[PDB]
């Protein structure tokens, strides 16, 4: 965590609306 | 692959039918 910090590694419903739409 | 060579071994819409059915 030294070395890493130093090199900077790290470490569906279109069917109901469409229902809805008609009524 | 010469050993295998030799011996011969090997290495849902269902409503939205039904509904335009009706319609």
């Amino acid at each position: 965590q030294k070395y890493a910090s130093i090199v900077g590694v790290d470490l569906l419903e279109e069917i109901t609306k469409d229902h809805k739409v008609l009524a």
